[PDB]
């Protein structure tokens, strides 16, 4: 079983997994039941952008998702992330499609991470930006239905050559390098992540969403993992 | 008046104005007086490092302080500094001595911050780095009895010259450009500070401590402010 | 006399004094008369962007401008700025018009500078990024006739109401903090700039450009320099 | 065939491959013979520090060595490597022993590089920095004899339990993710690279020496490429 966090934007409301009665974005850690949400009101075919932060000294992890007319939520969560995830990880994005649809479209992506040790820095850190993705990007690892070239974006959900979204979908991207997010001897552990996203849907109810994640180095997507399970988690639990 | 938000490190407990019982990391709102504080076990003559994080989404104010023998401590404060701080802030460091008297020598000092707005990102940034400090630094305003350039250091308090920390001192270091801290279209202001510092005593009970602040940009030291004011604050209040 | 290095967008051919017969790039020492230049096709009304590279161990100076389009020029020359730039000095945009006028628009600018020292590291280091600009912006010393905030951008020479470009104008930009751009005794001094433009023109051809520029932290738009002397140069030996 | 591209610190002159009739600092490209060379007054038992740069506007590939007693070499070679390398490359250090040997210990490690493309940024770029290395580094792909862990260093070449180096070694650490180095459609492609070492021999002259080099993504050691071949090229051609 991979070990998973990750933070949610959650087009649809599975009611049934304990997701809220309207579009949210969510806290996830282990489980497809977020630790905490905010209402998200999700603008269709507009291009938003998220921003996720952690610091080990607060051990608060936060997220912001905002569009250009200032519309924003966020929420945040207190949490020792030196209990829950593995020394070594790997970070990505992932999204899907369930009964229901639409494109989930990734214009830029960047993540910075760093390790302050008990050594008194003598730091390590891995920063890294993609603001165009082409065809063949080999610094990242493709998982499911992703594909990278597509109007110099990162399309993690099938979309056919008309652009419409196709229902049923699930797709990843990781970063190629492993990250060492955390150490026993660490003073400080610290990370962020932004992305910009663009969530397009023809029909009714758009679903199920995009989630920025950490897990195990060696992760790959569960199955049956498709639709409200988000690519992440093999269950409900 | 000027409006000051700072953490402390504390190296004497001046219990009559609201310190601690010993030697304490605090977090300072327009008060000498710490909002939040944490025990400090300070090392005589030893190299310690101060790493300070916050971010708008949070809102959360965190500091830690660590040797390379592994002893930290932290402290962390929820607090909204759009409602504290003005728009333009200028970032330094303070520190003084009393009755007693300690060298306050700042090895290096980083700053980070950024700003992404409610136009999506065109982010605004600024990031310096310090780690050594020659006879004639323009980039900095020094203040009282600050000084660069012996030992490729930063004294903030008055030494002699063979390396006699000096009573009733007191000095102060900003960066010479101004900062924008938050913006009310601001989607996300953060931000993060770190300096290496020495403290030595030679005699009894060091003091009164180092800090780093963010101060209006005309911010000056407040007379008398020496000793357990921390050539910060005009009173105690 | 103020000392200037400069690089130039020079959309206005002054034959008079060493100009291109054509539009052009060019390095400027302590002379309005490039040391190089390189043909430019300037496209009027549409964003281009300029980047800046130099080190000290390669001792070049390159420059690059560049158009969506795909059309792009470069100039490079071999200087060892050791030998012409004091230890300190501040960077800024500079632009004019003449008797014949265009906007001179910038929308974003950034700028990185390092020095490793023979201390081997202990690095200093300054970077910032502008990617909007406010009405009040506290870290920009603006002189002639620049102005800030208008559309988020910076307009480095007069503009009417209606937007209608003014002659006879000169106006420069620098950013607030003093920079330490070499040291004798650093093994590695480098740095790099970017900035964005919109050059537009309403009748025939405009003049006279604009230039990124370093110089003494003191210096002053020289007076004449409006038009062909690019607001940088007291003469044109 | 790997294509190659490196700076090497020689520490050892084989005159039979054009290599000078002293320690030097050069520049490869696809070939053992230095393009260019540089005077290198190597410090037994010393910590030293290389840097790395490169910019596709002056095309030029530029790199010094110094120590902190203030001893450097620099050398520099103008090349457009647009047409040398492949778009996707892995950059690594390699260093070998030969009949004689020396410790190839590195000490830290970093790397910067970006790309701005034809669409006028969407840039591109990637950053890590080790300043220490733990026994299981898995960020890091160690070939031949290298070793992480020791003292918090990387060992390229094999050192027994006391200490000391062996004879006909060969090692090299590349970074786990690919990175892409040029793109025909980007307008700026730039890098650096910096990192330190400790060279040590108990015996008489020191070899083989120590690279930083640039590959095809699935380049690996090729055979007989100890000593003098420094691990990286399969003859002397
Ligand atoms: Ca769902
Ligand atoms: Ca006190
Ligand atoms: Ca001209
Ligand atoms: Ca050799
Ligand atoms: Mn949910
Ligand atoms: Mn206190
Ligand atoms: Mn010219
Ligand atoms: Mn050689």
């Amino acid at each position: 079983a991979d070990t998973i966090v990750a933070v949610e934007l959650d087009t649809y409301p599975n009611t049934d997994i304990g997701d809220p009665s309207y579009p949210h974005i969510g806290i996830d850690i282990k489980s497809v039941r977020s630790k905490k949400t905010a209402k998200w009101n999700m603008q269709n075919g507009k291009v938003g952008t998220a921003h996720i932060i952690y610091n080990s000294v607060g051990k608060r992890l936060s997220a912001v998702v905002s569009y250009p007319n200032g519309d924003s939520a966020t929420v945040s969560y207190d949490v020792d992330l030196d209990n829950v995830l593995p020394e070594w990880v790997r970070v990505g994005l992932s999204a899907t499609t369930g009964l229901y649809k639409e494109t989930n479209t990734i214009l830029s992506w960047s993540f910075t991470s760093k390790l302050k040790s008990n050594s008194t820095h003598e730091t390590n850190a891995l920063h890294f930006m993609f603001n165009q993705f082409s065809k063949d990007q080999k610094d990242l690892i493709l998982q499911g239905d992703a594909t990278t070239g597509r109007d110099g974006n990162l399309e993690l959900t099938r979309v056919s050559s008309n652009g419409s979204p196709q229902g049923s979908s699930v797709g990843r991207a990781l970063f190629y390098a492993p990250v060492h997010i955390w150490e026993s001897s660490a003073v400080v552990a610290s990370f962020d992540a932004t992305f910009t996203f663009l969530i397009k849907s023809s029909d009714s109810h758009p679903a199920d969403g995009i989630a920025f994640f950490i897990s195990n180095i060696d992760s790959s997507i569960p199955s049956g993992s498709t639709g409200r399970l988000l690519g992440l988690f093999p269950d409900a639990n």
